[PDB]
């Protein structure tokens, strides 16, 4: 296989030394799979913090979008990986990126009940008044979902 297909595979699987190698030997850091996912997307999704650091150090596009408009920060926020959320934000991730449904990382964290993530996104400039395409804010999702603590952080 092409260096980029391997990198995607390695990233998803958490193979740190294999990702480290591929990058040192010129694999496309932003290689795309069938749905537009990059290595970064996959590492952020599957919780591979070390691979996220490696990728970012080798110039990964921190704000890459897949076919659904989903960024690595959306995945890290949705799936609860607070230390990856922190790292991505420190590397210039777009805190208010909207996916195809209009959801920001904040909306995704609110949907999934991730409080410490909500608190960290709000700390780095998340737009608490952002409406998704359904016309709802992160708060409204909290109410519908039924999350008292999160409903509460969102309205301080
Ligand atoms: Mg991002
Ligand atoms: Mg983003
Ligand atoms: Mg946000
Ligand atoms: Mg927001």
């Amino acid at each position: 296989a092409d260096l980029g297909k391997k990198l995607l595979e390695a990233a998803r699987a958490g193979q740190d030394d294999e990702v480290r190698l591929l990058l040192e030997h010129g694999a496309d850091v932003n290689a795309r799979d069938s749905i537009g996912s990059t290595p970064l997307h996959l590492a952020a999704a599957y919780g591979h913090l070390e691979i996220v650091r490696l990728l970012l150090e080798h110039g990964a596009d921190v704000n890459a979008r897949d076919s659904t408009g989903t960024t690595p920060l959306h995945y890290a926020a949705r799936l609860g990986h607070l230390e990856i959320v922190r790292l991505l934000l420190e590397h210039g991730a777009d805190v208010n990126a909207r996916d195809a449904m209009g959801w920001t990382p904040l909306h995704l964290a609110a949907k999934k009940g991730h409080l410490e993530i909500v608190r960290l996104l709000l700390k780095h400039g998340a737009d608490v008044n952002a409406n998704d395409h359904f016309g709802k804010t992160a708060f409204d999702i909290s109410i519908d979902n039924g999350n008292e603590d999160l409903a509460e952080i969102l309205q301080s």
